[PDB]
C-alpha cells in the first residue's frame, strides 16, 4: 500500500505500508523516512483525527488515501 500526507507549506509525503499497518507503525516510519515529529504538528483524515492501538484500515485508510496534516498548538 502507498499512501499520501497533505503539509500545509504544500509538499505532499510519500509513504510505503502494508494495509495491515498499526497507526504507531506509520507513526515511526514518517520520522525515519522524511523527519515529521509529533512535538511540532497532528495527522488529520476525513475530519477525523488517528492515535494509536488501531490500524490504517480500521480508520477505512485505503491505498492511494491522502491524509491531511496541522500544526501543533500555541499557549500557556
Amino acid at each position: 500500500m502507498q499512501i499520501f500526507v497533505k503539509t500545509l507549506t504544500g509538499k505532499t509525503i510519500t509513504l510505503e505500508v502494508e494495509p495491515s499497518d498499526t497507526i504507531e507503525n506509520v507513526k515511526a516510519k514518517i520520522q525515519d523516512k522524511e523527519g515529521i515529529p509529533p512535538d511540532q504538528n497532528r495527522l488529520i483524515f476525513a475530519g477525523k483525527q488517528l492515535e494509536d492501538g488501531r490500524t490504517l484500515s480500521d480508520y477505512n485508510i485505503q491505498k492511494e488515501s491522502t491524509l491531511h496534516l496541522v500544526l501543533r498548538l500555541r499557549g500557556g
